[PDB]
């Protein structure tokens, strides 16, 4: 999306950082590996899996159980 989209969900555009290294087997997916945050602009195709641009700006699917949102919980209340 060329200065198309940004986000409309989830709070988008929405920085990860990959906890979990997973390499790429498919031409459809990103090439992720830890220590290396991403920012999701949107869910991607699937559910389970979402859509992130890295620094060299490839745009592919990857799964976000191992992506390390913002959303946090933290401590217990005191």
């Amino acid at each position: 999306g060329s200065s198309g989209s940004s986000g409309t969900l989830r709070n988008y555009p929405l920085t990860c950082k990959v906890v979990y290294s997973y390499k790429a087997s498919q031409p459809d997916e990103l090439t992720i590996e830890e220590h290396e945050v991403l920012e999701v602009i949107e869910d991607g195709d699937m559910e389970d899996w979402v859509k992130a641009r890295n620094k060299v700006g490839q745009v592919g699917y990857v799964p976000e159980k191992y992506l390390q949102f913002p959303t946090s919980s933290g401590p217990s209340s005191g």
